[PDB]
């Protein structure tokens, strides 16, 4: 598994990150650089690194071994870095707005005693380093506008889905005619395929000099519907996964979500079943919860997720013998090994 | 006044601002494009644009009338609206950290009712469009990596400076010695002074050819003093201004900030007024806020920002005198003009 290979590596990359963000010029800044420190520490570590591994294993297959010297691989694993910054920006803010309780393992960032609605700042603060690291790392490079432009137009799609999400889920407000197949694959593919699957290996590609439109149009084709059966997949461990594996609870019924599993469930429910899922969707009570998960089992849709799992691998598969040239293969075949058959 | 005669052409240059982010290619965020209309038309719109207004004012100051085109002037407009797109982030998100109450005459966004939390994701959405407008009419121009790298670094400081004003300001932990004139300085440096007073002039400067390291220090010298100042007369006014001319009620004191009216207060309080204050500050209750306010009153504060005020304006001046060259003095005249007398 190439990610293992360049995982150690990776992750001991997040030291020299700490470091250079958090230091002289300025000591009266120094209370603020400390409390960065905590929210780096606390926010930016303790997931898969996936999306910034995605990056620096990119890289490496993309890039002849002569041009991948050491300031080279520093590069790539600061921009990867820059992708797990993004994500935990993305994440401080999601776990507000989703009322989360846990995520990767620990209590949600905002949930702390004395950070609470101050989180707000510390996200956005994770959005800023992205920009000082690719300055202080890239700047003299030919791809830098391209990164910095990239990494502007992800988050742009990304709350653009985001306003989607919630938008199609408002809070107390039952209407389950808006849960459509069609609206579902709008949202995910906005809120989680951009920036989970086209940016990390876009960055790579412009790292390497892959600049042209019809090279990032294949590259596309394929990363989006894998970012497609990611958030699929992300919204069956919701409620089926386990947390101890995917350290978060799920909170898609209390929050009212277009979830693929209600999605599914429409498309399956008689007027009975229909009716069920009507009086117990998006409420915080624990019964009511427990009711629609009941519904999802008798509708056998751990079964039908198991074979959309089989199904969608095939198809990506297929894309990739499509659409991976002139590109290697592998570059997309690590990723899909990655996420396939992932209860994480 | 030279930002009344500007005035009326930004303010329409909005409708299309608003057209041109909000529309064609992508029906499917139909939905979300016009959840942003809403956005921008009750968040961007209602203040003074003072801070957009500066981009405008200084750019037809800068550049020769035979450079100030048709399209020139677009982008000036559209760098101006920029400006009022990065306050608009700020506030949303500012208003729910600070639990205020109301912004700009009404409602703040987040206590609208069906908003929330989910203003979290407005926010940031309004930083994003930022980019994309740089993008639309300024990326065949020599100054569009320094507008992008100048909008970002300024998001940064004032980021950094919100950190400063949340960690000295902890909610419920009332300790007055953490409340200096040196502490004060720094916050409102960061948290004020860059991105409302040199973020504008500066992306003017940069419109009109001028990069030069040396300029933008000496501008920096006067515009960070004018921030200063400027957020001094909004602690004052948190309190003693009046709102249906601020448009907004005041939440320093419950909210146990930083203030320089703290500060003032307790560089003259004596060990009896200190324990009030103690005894009272960062509190909810409003008869500790009007404790607070009365002691304020006793010890004369409204005459001592009075007196900073004149000197305050002077000292200004002489650093415009001093720094102003090789600039037309009226860049930074028209806007101490704006600030100065300001009860708004
Ligand atoms: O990890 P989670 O299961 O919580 C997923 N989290 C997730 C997936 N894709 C995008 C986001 C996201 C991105 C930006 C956000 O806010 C921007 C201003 C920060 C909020 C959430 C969050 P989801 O809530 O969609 O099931
Ligand atoms: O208009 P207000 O009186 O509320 C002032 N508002 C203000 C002044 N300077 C900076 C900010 C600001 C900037 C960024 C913020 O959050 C970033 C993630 C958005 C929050 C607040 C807000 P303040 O709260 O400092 O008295
Ligand atoms: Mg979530
Ligand atoms: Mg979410
Ligand atoms: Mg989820
Ligand atoms: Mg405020
Ligand atoms: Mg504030
Ligand atoms: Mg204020």
């Amino acid at each position: 598994d190439v990610y293992a290979q360049e995982k150690q590596d990776f992750v001991q990359h997040f030291s020299q990150i700490v470091r250079v963000l958090t230091e002289m010029g300025h000591p009266e800044i120094g209370d603020a650089i400390a409390r960065l420190k905590e929210v780096l520490e606390y926010n930016a570590i303790g997931g898969k690194y996936n999306r910034g591994l995605t990056v620096v294993v990119a890289f490496r297959e993309l890039v002849e071994p002569r041009k991948q010297d050491a300031d080279s691989l520093q590069r790539a694993w600061t921009v990867g870095w820059c992708v797990e910054l993004l994500q935990a920006f993305f994440l401080v803010a999601d776990d507000i707005m989703d009322s989360s309780l846990t995520r990767r393992g620990q209590i949600c960032w905002y949930q702390k005693p004395g950070v609470g609605l101050d989180a707000i700042n510390d996200a956005n603060l994770l959005e800023a380093c992205i920009y000082r690291l690719l300055k202080l790392y890239c700047r003299e490079q030919p791809y830098y506008l391209n990164l910095i432009e990239l990494f502007l137009q992800s988050s742009y799609q990304t709350e653009i889905g985001q306003t989607l999400d919630l938008l199609t889920a408002p809070q107390g407000n039952v209407d389950l005619v808006r849960f459509t197949e069609k609206r579902y694959k709008s949202i995910v593919k906005y809120k989680t395929a951009f920036y989970s699957f086209y940016l990390p290996i876009a960055a790579a590609m412009y790292m390497a000099g892959i600049d042209g439109e019809k090279e990032h149009a294949n590259a596309k084709k394929i990363l989006l519907e894998m970012g497609e059966f990611f958030q699929i997949q992300d919204d069956y461990l919701d409620l089926f996964g386990d947390p101890s594996v995917t350290g978060k609870i799920g909170t898609d019924i209390q929050d009212n979500k277009c979830s693929w599993l209600v999605v599914q469930c429409l498309q399956r429910a008689t007027p009975e079943q229909y009716q069920i899922l009507k009086e117990n969707y998006g409420q915080k009570e624990a019964e009511k919860v427990a009711r629609v998960k009941a519904l999802y089992e008798e509708l056998d849709l751990p079964a039908v997720f198991l074979q959309y799992e089989e199904d969608s691998y095939s198809h990506i598969m297929a894309l990739i013998e499509q659409y991976a040239a002139p590109l290697p293969p592998a570059v997309f075949l690590g990723l899909a090994r990655k996420i396939y058959k992932r209860r994480k």
